[PDB]
């Protein structure tokens, strides 16, 4: 019915499948190009092998605004969750709603009724030039055991590649190069599914990419989560609003390095560009 504190892919999926609203949305300005439509909802920063997972926030977090800022108004369908969908970095006008440490906006008690917001973003924001030790800790969690490949792959990338945006860049190139497939109704894959994933499957959609690349970061000593949220949406000039469906849904990655801060990025952009931007 909406997203939840766990992401499997199949969850996703389903999502996939729904016609239900999710919310719409009216920009004060222009409309922004489909490809900076991330609307940010939560991070998952627990992997136990099987699923990503919340953890739980807190609250001074460093960030900085710059860059331009996105004024909007977005009106949310219930979801039965305290998650409210924004642009990130956001603040909005609601008094009873916080900016978690995770950068996602936590309202004090789960959407049950139609809800209208107002929200500033600062998409260009720096996030964390330095970071909560806590968070940083965090954010490099994997289990001892299980998808071995993929940790090797991780050692292998780790010693090519000493600055991080070369790590990351060169992950992105093995997705766009190697003859991945993107696909909602991939093969399955078993108890090491990063692995199968990575080397053997290589089909899969954006839950599968997301969780694979923030597997390998993690296991490259790059601190890293995964994003979920919506991305797109649908326009209708009449009103000149967006819709955003639950088939809108998705899946991306962020990762920490120290003065940059967080950077996101989104793998299903090597394989799907067309799913991103159209
Ligand atoms: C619902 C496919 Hg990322």
């Amino acid at each position: 019915t909406g997203l939840s504190e766990s992401m499997a892919p199949g969850d996703i999926a389903e999502l996939g499948r729904s016609a239900e609203l999710a919310f719409r949305v009216r920009f004060e300005g222009a409309l922004p190009p489909r490809e900076q439509l991330y609307w940010r909802a939560l991070t998952m920063e627990r992997f136990d092998g099987r699923r990503w997972a919340q953890a739980p926030q807190w609250s001074a977090l460093h960030w900085q605004k710059r860059g331009p800022e996105l004024r909007y108004d977005v009106i949310m369908q219930p979801s039965s969750q305290p998650w409210l969908f924004a642009l990130d970095v956001a603040q909005t006008d609601q008094t009873d709603t916080r900016l978690m440490s995770d950068f996602h906006l936590q309202r004090r008690q789960p959407v049950e009724q139609r809800l209208f917001y107002r929200v500033s973003s600062w998409p260009q924001a720096l996030r964390e030039s330095s970071i909560d030790p806590r968070t940083r800790w965090r954010n490099l969690q994997l289990p001892m055991h299980g998808n071995p490949r993929a940790r090797a792959l991780a050692d292998e990338l780790r010693q090519a590649h000493a600055q991080p945006q070369a790590l990351v860049a060169a992950l992105l190139q093995r997705f766009n190069h190697e003859p991945f497939a993107y696909t909602l109704k991939p093969p399955a894959t078993g108890a090491d599914g990063v692995d199968d994933f990575l080397f053997d499957t290589r089909s899969g959609f954006c839950a599968h990419y997301a969780g694979a690349m923030a597997f390998v970061l993690r296991a490259a000593g790059i601190p890293a989560r995964v994003v979920a949220g919506y991305q797109g949406g649908e326009l209708n000039p009449a009103g000149n609003y967006l819709l955003v469906h639950q088939f809108d849904a998705h899946a991306w990655v962020e990762y920490w390095q120290p003065e940059q801060g967080w950077l996101s990025v989104d793998p299903t952009y090597q394989v799907a560009p067309e799913r991103i931007e159209q």
